[PDB]
């Protein structure tokens, strides 16, 4: 029952937050189930691998032919008005790619928006951990 819908990139902001045109409306999207390191907020500062995660997401969405968003089963926006979705760049989930590279942690799992939680934890993050990649080094 989850389905992918088209969207158009407006601009990548950091590793886990991107602005997209979705159904004619400009919106900020925040990637479900992950957290890339901080690059903007003063209380946190530039966290290690924050710049790298931002560069990674920007490259991925900017070089994509097709961007798709897939909402989960619960809330579609968070308290800041950001769309909560799994985002796909030519069919590759950016959320998963970041976790697989050790550039993001599985975080903020709020049910019922947890459909891909087991794959992201058990496969992608577990593998990044085993390889000691980037945040896991
Ligand atoms: C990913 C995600 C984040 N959030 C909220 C939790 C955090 O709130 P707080 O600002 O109160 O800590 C914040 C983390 O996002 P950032 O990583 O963009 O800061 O966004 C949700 O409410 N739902 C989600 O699914
Ligand atoms: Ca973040």
């Amino acid at each position: 029952k989850l389905h992918k819908e088209p969207a158009t990139l407006i601009k990548a902001i950091d590793g886990d937050t991107v602005k997209l045109m979705y159904k004619g409306q400009p919106m900020t999207f925040r990637l479900l189930l992950v957290d890339t390191p901080e690059t903007k907020h003063p209380k946190k500062g530039v966290e290690k691998y924050g710049p790298e995660a931002s560069a990674f997401t920007k490259k991925m969405v900017e070089n994509a032919k097709k961007i798709e968003v897939e909402f989960d089963k619960g809330q579609r926006t968070d308290k800041y008005g950001r769309g909560l979705a799994y985002i796909y760049a030519d069919g590759k989930m950016v959320n998963e790619a970041l976790v697989r590279q050790g550039l993001a942690k599985v975080a903020y799992v709020y049910k019922p928006n947890n459909t891909h939680e087991q794959h992201l934890r058990g496969k992608s993050e577990a593998q990044a951990k085993k390889e000691k990649l980037n945040i896991w080094s």
